[PDB]
């Protein structure tokens, strides 16, 4: 089997997207911000706290002739943004892109932070990082993914995220049209429960390309690139009157600016990111100063090829024996 889905930004800066994701019988559609930072498929439900809802479309179980209750089972969540989500556990049929799984875990919250409440485009996560980082209790349960994996034609699904645009999502098959030139492998280490991998470096515009070894991970749910302080500096340095600012929260740059672009290395592989994919806008509406897309990640504890970088490539989450990722430009 296969799927395909679209994926969809959900502003004009590129803060996350969202794919419509089936839930249920008769299907219920819920759009979700597709993670492979994490590993819970959490949604906005009948169950959630009303005062935590705003505007979010509901996963409603007892609508759905295939939801079972996960009896006694639990959840409780939080991101590397600070926000947090927690609730029980329903067993019901989900299909993304026409690719089903029956006997999903569906996580309903009872309770949404409230950064998620704010966010009315996005009705819930699913998460594709490695199963081991479920946080289902007393029983851990598996991703979408790992669940679909064996049905899969081929053990993979790959993203390729637009910029400004809608992109794509599939599972079971490389899309040999939807890039240019070859696809780099490189390892991966599921140790911490991530698709973590080491790029072979760097270059900053039309600068030299700098050969040293960034361990980090590929990251849909995180919006920006979160390299080592060192990186960063070198990157906001090319641009006249970038800083870091402590009361912002990060590099800002004059609006005015025209950012170089930042190359990141993928074995002997070379992906661009344009400079244009790392301005984030104004800090605030009419503001002169522009957020920065490149970050440092000293005090994340890992660095983080969020959208920012993913975006500019194609990218093969291979869930293989022993997994890898491919990256080619498009």
């Amino acid at each position: 089997s296969t799927g395909s889905a679209t994926t969809t930004p959900i502003d004009s800066l590129d803060d996350a997207y969202i794919t419509p994701v089936q839930i249920g019988t008769p299907a219920q559609t819920l759009n979700l911000d597709f993670d492979t930072g994490s590993s819970d498929l959490w949604v906005f439900s009948s169950e959630t706290t009303a005062s935590e809802v705003d505007g979010q479309t509901i996963y409603t179980p007892s609508k759905s002739t295939t939801a079972k209750l996960l009896s006694g089972a639990t959840w409780s969540i939080s991101y590397g943004d600070g926000s947090s989500s927690s609730g029980d556990v329903y067993t019901d049929t989900v299909s993304v892109g026409g690719l089903t799984v029956t006997g999903q875990a569906v996580e309903s919250a009872k309770k949404v932070s409230s950064s998620f409440t704010e966010d009315s485009t996005i009705d819930g996560l699913l998460g594709l990082a490695f199963s081991t980082l479920n946080t289902v209790s007393p029983t851990q349960q598996k991703t979408f993914f790992d669940n679909a994996k064996a049905s899969l034609d081929s053990p993979v699904f790959t993203a390729d995220l637009g910029y400004h645009a809608p992109g794509t999502y599939n599972f079971g098959f490389i899309d040999t049209t939807a890039y240019t030139g070859s696809i780099t492998y490189t390892a991966v280490s599921t140790k911490q429960g991530f698709w973590e991998w080491t790029s072979t470096g760097y270059a900053v515009g039309s600068g030299t390309f700098k050969s040293t070894s960034i361990d980090g991970i590929a990251d849909t749910g995180t919006t920006l690139l979160y390299l080592p302080a060192t990186v960063v500096s070198a990157y906001w340095a090319q641009v006249s009157g970038a800083k870091s600012s402590s009361s912002v929260g990060g590099y800002v740059f004059p609006c005015s600016a025209t950012l170089p672009s930042f190359t990141f290395g993928v074995g002997s592989a070379r992906i661009v990111i344009p400079g244009d994919y790392i301005d984030f806008g104004p800090i605030s509406t009419g503001s002169s100063s522009c957020f920065g897309g490149i970050q440092s990640s000293a005090g994340i504890g890992i660095n983080i090829f969020g959208d920012v970088a993913l975006k500019a490539a194609f990218v093969v989450f291979n869930g293989a024996t022993t997994p890898t990722l491919g990256f080619a430009s498009k």
